[PDB]
């Protein structure tokens, strides 16, 4: 449905990649060098040079082709908070020729039976903190067979991850994985609608993750720290695949809390070269006394996730001297866009196709349109899909289809491309609110509305109406102190406002105040959810 892929027949990020570290150790061809440094924030700290890597992630492929029994294909959910253990689980995993399933210990049971439904995850790894919801629900799920837990102590049902693998051989034969053969699924993170079921390959994760490596400006001997849940597909681009394509070291804290003091004092405490976090852990930093704590190791700054805010990048660079690297992408397509260290950084930009894709953007018809237009945000496809794209969404090829526009796979969301090639983004494409002929996107409205003081919080969407066909209606999250007002004079106040601020087409022709607005597990609000409801 979508061209063919120009790749080698068989590869494996752990044979073909992580396991050449190794051996120029055994060789004597590089020094013993820190692959993995973990540290908890109480006085804990592990490191593994590639060797002890390579080693240890056999055992654990051994524990789960052995001891758990897992056959090539198998399924294995992993719900495993910041610990060494992930690292070694998702590695052994991929050695095994095992399609391995990263969901956040943020989940409640309800999430977590929902995922292993249906995924029909035939394994479970956990840690302690979550055995509890899991074996609420573990029942209900038919295919799950092997409860595995990573922990100090044992539990009756679970087996013993720490014991087996320290009995395991540290001689693991790594399967011959094909290259379009699945190796992962990512579920979505359910901003516009249920949780979708995204498959990668061997190559579109691995492959794909050697061909970027070092954009960030790290380099073989340096150390990068990587902020992100390990359910979240961030964690196997950046703070694993990334790193170890280069023969360089991640560096992973617990963050039991993700405390930006925390943050802070560790960049000031190690010798942390490179950093990638979403725009929220800068914009925390940039509240916290950069006085105090100077961290002059590092070099390298980037963000995904959401869009870097000039006035972000601008703070940043004059408390720290540092530029932030933005880049943009996906769970179907990973690293799409990027500012890469040689690169310019242009303000409100999130930078140029990464190597493997021709981005583009397109019209209604699939047509390239050219600079300084509007636009849908796609990746070239047909004839040939490019390494790094997913292989589809999980038992649903309709809605896999459904995003193909000629040669084009969609993102979903819209953008501009300036001369140079640098994308804007201009917001998801369905958030768009089109009123008597005008095009009006919730973010400025939203914006505007957040100025005054009665706002903690608002989601901008579209209404019907008989007609203007739909008008922009917002949700507000209203103050304490003014709960007491007298709504209908409010909401004149807040349409008055915006219509100051913005071109007055664009202000809420409707308010509703609610004392809460619907988000997904990270905190994005699902403007979807309000739209779906409010058309019925
Ligand atoms: N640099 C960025 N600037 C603006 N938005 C970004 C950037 N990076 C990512 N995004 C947004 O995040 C989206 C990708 O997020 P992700 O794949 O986690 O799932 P989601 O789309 O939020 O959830 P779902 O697919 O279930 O609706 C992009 O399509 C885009 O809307
Ligand atoms: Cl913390
Ligand atoms: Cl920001
Ligand atoms: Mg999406
Ligand atoms: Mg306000």
């Amino acid at each position: 449905q979508w061209g063919h892929q120009e790749v080698p027949a068989k590869f494996n990020f752990a044979s073909d990649v992580l396991d050449h570290w190794a051996d120029m150790e055994k060789a004597g061809k590089r020094p013993p060098s820190p692959a993995l440094w973990w540290v908890n924030g109480k006085g804990k700290e592990l490191m593994w040079n590639f060797r002890e890597l390579s080693e240890n992630s056999q055992q654990a492929a051994n524990v789960l082709s052995g001891a758990c029994g897992l056959q090539r294909g198998d399924r294995v959910a992993v719900v495993l908070p910041r610990v060494p253990e992930w690292w070694l689980v998702i590695l052994g995993c991929i050695r095994a020729g095992l399609i391995f399933m990263p969901g956040t210990i943020q989940m409640k049971s309800t999430d977590i039976l929902y995922r292993l439904q249906m995924s029909k995850a035939k394994a479970i790894v956990a840690g302690d903190e979550v055995i509890q919801e899991v074996d609420t629900v573990a029942s209900e799920c038919p295919s799950l067979r092997i409860k595995l837990l990573v922990s100090e102590k044992s539990c009756d049902g679970w087996l013993n991850f720490k014991k087996l693998l320290n009995e395991a051989s540290t001689t693991h034969h790594c399967v011959e994985t094909g290259s379009q053969e699945a190796s992962a699924i990512y579920f979505t993170s359910g901003t516009s609608g249920l949780p979708k079921m995204a498959e990668h390959s061997y190559s579109s994760l691995g492959l794909k993750a050697k061909m970027d490596a070092g954009w960030t400006g790290l380099q073989a001997s340096d150390i990068m720290w990587t902020i992100s849940d390990t359910g979240w597909i961030l964690n196997i681009l950046c703070s694993l695949m990334e790193p170890w394509a280069l023969g360089a070291c991640t560096f992973v804290h617990l963050l039991p809390k993700f405390d930006p003091l925390v943050i802070l004092k560790t960049l000031s405490s190690y010798p942390i070269k490179s950093m990638m976090g979403a725009p929220i852990v800068y914009r925390m930093l940039l509240q916290q006394d950069l006085s105090s704590y100077k961290f002059p190791h590092l070099q390298n700054c980037v963000t995904v996730g959401e869009s870097l805010l000039p006035e972000t990048l601008e703070n940043w660079r004059a408390q720290t001297g540092l530029d932030i690297r933005e880049s943009y992408g996906q769970t179907e397509t990973g690293l799409t866009c990027m500012v890469s260290k040689t690169m310019k950084i242009k303000p409100g930009y999130m930078g140029t196709a990464a190597s493997c894709y021709d981005v583009q953007i397109i019209d209604d018809k699939g047509n390239v349109l050219p600079p300084g237009t509007e636009g849908d945000i796609g990746i070239r496809v047909k004839p040939i899909r490019p390494i790094g794209i997913f292989s589809g969404y999980v038992d649903n090829p309709d809605k896999t289809a459904a995003n193909i526009r000629g040669d084009f796979w969609l993102l979903g969301d819209r953008g501009i491309k300036d001369e140079d090639g640098y994308f804007q983004f201009m917001g998801r494409a369905d958030d768009i609110i089109n009123s008597s002929g005008y095009r009006i996107g919730p973010s400025e409205v939203e914006n505007a509305l957040m100025e005054h003081p009665a706002v903690v919080e608002t989601a901008v969407i579209s209404s019907p109406d008989p007609v203007r066909g739909e008008v922009v209606k917002a949700f507000v999250v209203l103050a304490s102190q003014f709960l007491s007002h007298d709504p209908e004079q409010l909401t004149k106040e807040l349409q008055q406002h915006v219509k100051s601020v913005t071109a007055p087409y664009k202000y809420p022709r409707k308010i509703e105040f609610v004392l809460n607005l619907p988000k997904t597990v990270t905190g994005k609000i699902q403007r979807a959810k309000l739209r779906d409801k409010e058309w019925k």
